């Protein structure tokens, strides 16, 4: 994982939100979180192929703060819907 990724999921606030990680500007994969810091902590020790994949690949990661997490669940599925990420189903 470069290491400027390693830094943004490490200095990632305790906050709702939306992230996307990104590929020479497209997104490859879009997720929501309760707390950004705890669910983003999670891709540094992958539990999965698919989280391994999407950490290697990704030459950038956004993050999106949220009012609530009504907001996350609607805002993830919209950009979702919109980019259609590689790695979402
Ligand atoms: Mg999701
Ligand atoms: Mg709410």
């Amino acid at each position: 994982m470069k290491e400027k990724i390693r830094k943004k999921i490490l200095l990632a606030p305790e906050e709702p939100g939306v992230y996307i990680f990104k590929n020479k500007g497209v997104p490859i994969y879009i997720g929501k979180a309760k707390r950004l810091s705890n669910r983003l902590r999670s891709y540094l020790n992958p539990q999965t192929e698919k989280v391994f994949r999407i950490g290697e690949e990704a030459d950038e990661l956004e993050t999106i703060v949220v009012m609530n997490e009504r907001e996350a669940f609607i805002l993830e599925a919209n950009l979702i819907k919109k980019y259609r990420p590689k790695y979402n189903v």
